[PDB]
């Protein structure tokens, strides 16, 4: 269980500004919830930093920077239910501040309203209208898209990498830390339901495969994988970083002690969480420059 | 003046442990009162980095992380009297652990006992022992000692970038930051004169120890050079980057904002500070993609 008191003050913090009762109180109410979330923890934007919004492929986006010989395609989580670009904009913000790449980010349909595969269906659209050398980026829910983008545009239109945030592949709940980390801090549970159900394939019944089920994963984007150690989905990053070597693909599995799952929060007041986001700053900068 | 709420309380608790007036005790005195004030800002090292202490070209350093095909070596900061292997422990930690890439840090002899050149000759001790390919990367004084290596290693030889963080570089001190920020705080003109009496004495200065000096920059390894804004040196990064791209080297000048000389201890507490160095990693990260 946690010690560090600086990790554990952030999740009191989340706990007192989240009320564990969201659920079914609505998906209004949840995207209500989330942002109130956000907003208590958002760190500043970085003044000078152009931003702007976009239409790209017929879907809403929002850039930040200058145009760039490699840009950042950044996909935020919230499990399809929730988030958007206000839920994820200072970590796109300092992404494009760090790196000097353009960042892009993407208000991909949320389900109830719309499910699968609108989310991937969204994340391709933009993939193929910047048709342009890109780094995608991915948090949790995001970081599936990223994952599944890669796998759905091999060949010349390929990420020139893919870095995943405590992302959840679609492991199938028999790995260890499904077991290990059942009642970990921050965990929601009540949205397992409305991720899954609806949202999800398990919505109107599909294939359309998860990427820890695909099996010729051969050929896509060199992975950056980051876990929290602390959440039901940490086996995810390394059961997919160890399929991606099986494939003959670079991958790289950094899991993160003492952490819980959402932590890209708590980096103005963990330094385990701030050394993470440098660490995932300098992943992205190494895949973008093209070396 | 600066008005940053969170970098005015960098400053308080800075100037409680580090009194102004240390920069012109005794070294002895001056190093006691610095290394406290390293304490009160000190983060934890990532729990599962190696570090070990090896002598390098005779002189002592400490190596953070496994072997790499690139290295950084970072050489700290202190005005050539304070300082040494503790003093920037966090930060060559945090490198290591970001990156990727093996730091060696330089222990190298302080004034007044050690006159220069006393200090670049141990600089280059360590860089041809090392013989790999490397960025170097420093603070303040240790941003002129990465600079005068740079210089005096342009063969076979040199380093694959240069990080200079709010270095002074040998700026006559007619520049606008050395009026308007002659009364800045952690740095003023004045313990400018202290520190430059305790490196040459009052003999002649060797123009390696002025790099804002040296004629001819043409092939110096690039560069990116942060200054703090609240600082009398700032202008030197600007004037240096601006030589430098006159002679046909790559550069950026970034300068920061409501910072004070010093920063890298705020990146705890100061969202600015925060991301000075997340854009410090990613220079070196984007520098060490080659060989
Ligand atoms: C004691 C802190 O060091 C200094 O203030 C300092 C003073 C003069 C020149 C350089 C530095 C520096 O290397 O930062």
């Amino acid at each position: 269980m946690i010690s560090d008191p600086q990790v554990l003050g952030f999740i009191a913090r989340t706990e007192a500004a989240y009320p564990p009762e969201a659920n079914g109180a609505s998906a209004a109410d949840n995207r209500r919830f989330y942002d109130a979330m956000c907003a208590v923890f958002r760190g500043p934007r970085p003044p000078g930093l152009v931003v702007g919004d976009r239409r790209i492929g017929g879907v809403p986006c929002r850039v930040y920077g200058a145009d760039s010989a490699v840009s950042v395609v950044y996909v935020h989580g919230g499990g399809f239910v929730v988030g958007g670009l206000d839920s994820h904009d200072d970590v796109c913000a300092e992404i494009a501040d760090a790196t000097g790449l353009q960042v892009i980010a993407i208000d991909y349909r949320l389900a109830p309203e719309h499910r699968w595969p609108a989310q991937i269906q969204d994340v391709q659209a933009v993939w193929d209208a910047l048709d342009r050398p890109a780094v995608i980026a991915g948090d949790s829910a995001g970081g599936m898209l990223s994952a599944a983008l890669c796998l759905s545009r091999r060949g010349q239109r390929q990420p020139l990498g893919q870095v995943l945030i405590y992302p959840g592949l679609g492991g199938d709940g028999s790995a260890p830390s499904y077991r290990e980390n059942a009642g970990a801090p921050l965990l929601r549970t009540e949205d397992l339901a409305t991720y899954h159900a609806a949202l999800h394939g398990d919505g109107p019944v599909d294939p359309l495969a998860l990427p820890l089920q695909v099996e010729d994963l051969a050929g896509v984007a060199p992975a950056f994988v980051v876990s929290a150690d602390v959440d039901p989905l940490r086996d995810d990053a390394r059961d997919y970083v160890q399929r991606l070597r099986a494939a003959g693909v670079a991958a790289e599995w950094r899991n993160e002690p003492e952490l819980p799952h959402g932590y890209l929060r708590a980096r103005r007041e963990s330094d385990r969480a701030r050394r993470s986001f440098q660490a995932i700053l300098s992943a992205i900068m190494r895949f973008a420059v093209r070396g």
